[PDB]
């Protein structure tokens, strides 16, 4: 917890919003991360002084191993560059993992398809899908105890339109008058402790649903949304962090498209 060094950067105007087109803070005072809200130089300093290590987990089975090359190569160019990164690739085809060149301070572990390991190797965990590619900066501005990401297909929708599980018989049930945002099941993270807490809750909830003979409409995503409704995330990432340009184009509200679906 050392002091930051002298830094020179423009002063922020208290009587001027940084973004006048979007909500940059939630009702529970968690920032909503949009381009323009953060000074990456200040944040990089803070996390480097803590010698932060970020774990990135991807789950790639069968035909999905084909997406690993692009995923890892683009992560090397845009994900936590400058910081310690540990990639965890869970796959059923260990020998199929591409030999990707990694920058210094970055490593990759192949796990064929433990929890204690995460607590000892990384400070934060980021969980995403492999059939994606990084197109712009995704850095320490996302790090926090627990974060969710706004689904690109519902950020401007009314909660009634959110595709939450609507059947009371499911543990993921959320009535029409409840809900803050519709988060992505495929891009969340936080401290190892909070991430495992969320995954453990989701695992237990899905089992209860299975015993009751019911499956949530959007499976894991439905449960993650129930969890984040009851345990507010300490940071919320804007749709800049998970977008589909083919289906949604490039709206003016999006200054950057950082992580996207592959056509
Ligand atoms: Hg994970
Ligand atoms: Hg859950
Ligand atoms: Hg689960
Ligand atoms: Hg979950």
């Amino acid at each position: 917890m050392v002091s930051l060094p002298r830094m020179v950067y423009p002063q922020s105007k208290v009587l001027t919003p940084c973004r006048k087109d979007v909500l940059v803070v939630t009702p529970w005072l968690a920032p909503i991360v949009w381009e323009g809200t953060f000074n990456i130089d200040i944040l990089n300093e803070q996390f480097r002084l803590q010698n932060t290590t970020i774990g990135l987990t991807v789950f790639a089975i069968k035909k999905y191993v084909a997406f690993l090359k692009l995923f890892l190569e683009t992560a090397e160019k845009h994900f936590m560059v400058g910081h310690r990164v540990h990639y965890y690739v869970f796959t059923d085809q260990p020998a199929a993992v591409p030999r990707v060149t990694l920058g210094t301070g970055r490593q990759l572990s192949v796990l064929e398809v433990c929890e204690r390991r995460f607590l000892s190797e990384v400070d934060y965990l980021v969980c995403v899908d492999v059939d994606m590619e990084f197109r712009d900066h995704v850095g320490v501005e996302i790090l926090t105890p627990l974060f969710g990401t706004l689904h690109p297909g519902f950020y401007g929708s009314s909660r009634e339109a959110f595709t939450y599980e609507r059947r009371p018989q499911s543990q993921a049930y959320i009535p029409k008058d409840e809900g803050d945002f519709y988060y992505l099941g495929r891009f969340f993270g936080g401290s190892v402790q909070e991430v495992q807490r969320l995954t453990r809750a989701c695992h237990q909830a899905m089992m209860v649903d299975q015993a009751n003979g019911i499956e949530a409409v959007w499976h894991d995503e439905s449960h993650l949304n129930k969890y984040l409704l009851r345990h507010k995330p300490t940071k919320v990432l804007s749709p800049e962090y998970l977008w589909d340009q083919q289906l949604l184009g490039w709206p003016a509200v999006l200054r950057k498209l950082r992580f996207t679906a592959v056509p």
